């Protein structure tokens, strides 16, 4: 069995204080019984990482966290880029690579995303690979194939004991932020095939091992019916992980 | 005149440990009586920001910190992505926009590097605006009306009195990994051309305020000459930056002349 994962991506929002009463609310939200049937981490901005490290270490907090992007390179001349060195030496469990706002926004191809992967390996993080369709793909009826490619090219030159490594997260794009969520069986279907080329590319008991998320409009409402599905292990919640309470209800609800 | 500025761009150096114990050794290295003669700026990893402010903050010190980056954007859904908020917050005074390297591996155009130095203005940060025309370019010998059409594209949409708050680097990317060497009348030629355009872009009198860095190699054989030049009000250094006796060599060899 897997134990489920619900991971809060905070994106482009809360500054370094706001980050500490964040996740404050959190910990004093969720009832420490939780923490043994549900992982729970925060995803803040680079510039809240010290402030998150130093309050769930000093506190020794049973939430963990991670960071939302890294340089395929480990060190030099890269102005503006942060390094899976960094993230390592602060104490990040996760980081997230080629999330669809990226992929869009910032031209990362299936390739830069492999490689970033890679790197966060290197430097002892599990790298969250998220991978999700276009509604015209969806709609074309070719969402199936089109995330088993994306999995495949976002995974190129990962060994089969990299690949229990990582996690997955499925976004589908149509349901990032605009408040229509996958129906339970679109989520298992394409989490299962997922799972399915997973034991291709590393072997079936690895793909075993490997935690699937689902993105997307995670709520309470839904989030049960989701997490409940045989190849859904958890979610990579964007809008929902800033508020405390909220966030908080998710991962109790995950944890059954 | 204009104060001279000497800003360490670490790019992606130094973990969280490493940058407290550089700007310790900086702290320690540079006499007090400096920086009456000139302003000193470093500009850590946005990972090491946090850590930098507290000593920053905690010890007095007289040198100031930036970053490297930011968003055009205050906030929202861009995974990855660091606000000019976030940076004001941790008490940034700089920040880094259009460095040759995020023009070259993140695709950065002028256009966007104007909206990331409006957005640094919007947040009380003070941009510094890199600009560079590469080889061959240079070899065209048009070098100075190239980096004065970056200039103006990477200043568009910011009033003559926002363009009085902003820092200029020139990088002399044909001269950044090529074998050619910039010399200290190179830098001359185009910060002067810089200086001019600025006047016209603000007025004579707005420009003659505006800090205009030289940001290709700067190391203590080679800063006094540099720093000497009628239109070159410091450096934006890069890998002497990480090691805080020389970091500070520098510092001292601009503040002191000739």
């Amino acid at each position: 069995s897997r134990k489920p994962l619900i991971a809060g991506n905070w994106k482009m929002n809360l500054n370094h204080y706001e980050a500490i009463a964040l996740v404050q609310k959190i910990a004093f939200s969720l009832p420490d019984k939780y923490y043994d049937r549900v992982d729970v981490a925060v995803i803040p901005p680079f510039t809240d990482l010290r402030s998150v490290q130093t309050l769930v270490d000093g506190d020794k907090l049973r939430l963990t966290y991670g960071a939302q992007d890294l340089s395929p390179h480990d060190s030099g001349a890269y102005t503006g880029d942060v390094s899976g060195a960094f993230l390592a030496k602060l104490g990040c469990s996760y980081v997230v690579v080629g999330h669809s706002e990226r992929r869009t926004y910032h031209n990362e191809d299936d390739a830069l995303v492999a490689a970033k992967a890679a790197t966060a390996l290197k430097h002892g993080l599990t790298p969250i690979v998220c991978i999700g369709e276009h509604l015209d793909v969806r709609e074309a009826g070719n969402h199936v194939a089109h995330n088993i490619e994306q999995l495949r090219g976002s995974l190129a030159g990962l060994l089969a004991e990299q690949i229990g490594s990582v996690v997955i997260a499925y976004e589908p794009v149509w349901a990032i932020g605009t408040g229509r969520v996958a129906s339970a069986a679109d989520a298992q279907e394409v989490c299962a095939a997922i799972r399915k080329e997973l034991a291709s590319l590393a072997s079936p008991r690895i793909a075993d091992t490997v935690r699937v998320l689902y993105g997307g409009s995670v709520n309470a409402k839904n989030v049960g019916d989701i997490v409940a599905q045989d190849d859904v292990d958890g979610g990579l919640v964007g809008g929902a992980s800033l508020d405390g309470e909220h966030f908080a209800t998710l991962a109790a609800i995950a944890a059954g």
